[PDB]
């Protein structure tokens, strides 16, 4: 999940940008806090969450993956962000607050990624 002995990982120029520009800009958004940690289906009372969401993802995991050089390339790290936002749209109702919070964060994600080098 945040490290794998058989998985090749490294740090590239792009992966440094994911960590120092993308993760770090988003972590400081006032709507980011629900994504610091995995969805806790006990605390939030979500008996069906892990039946609908097959691959949970959050920014804490991503951040930790970056610090561990878990990833091979930055597009792999972008896929994790997409999973995290997409899970949010999939599980929740169209007008739920968390949907509108994920959309605002996702927009900034793309603006930052649009300036990534290479
Ligand atoms: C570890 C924090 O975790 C959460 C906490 C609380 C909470 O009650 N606190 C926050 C801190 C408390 N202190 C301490 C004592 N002191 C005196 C005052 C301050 C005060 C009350 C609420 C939601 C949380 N965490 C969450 N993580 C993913 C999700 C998530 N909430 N939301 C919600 C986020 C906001 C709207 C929806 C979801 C809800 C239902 C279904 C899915 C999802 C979902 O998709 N995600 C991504």
């Amino acid at each position: 999940e945040v490290s794998n002995p058989s998985k090749p990982g490294r740090k590239t120029n792009q992966l440094q940008y994911m960590q120092n520009v993308v993760v770090k800009t988003l972590w400081k958004h006032q709507f980011a806090w629900p994504f610091y940690q995995p969805v806790d289906a006990i605390k939030l009372n979500l008996p069906d969450y892990h039946k609908i969401i097959k691959n949970p993802m959050d920014m804490g995991t991503i951040k930790k993956r970056l610090e561990n050089n878990y990833y091979w390339s930055a597009s792999e790290c972008m896929q994790d962000f997409n999973t995290m936002f997409t899970n949010c749209y999939i599980y929740n109702k169209p007008t739920d607050d968390i949907v509108l919070m994920a959309q605002a964060l996702e927009k900034i994600f793309l603006q930052k990624v649009a300036q990534m080098p290479q």
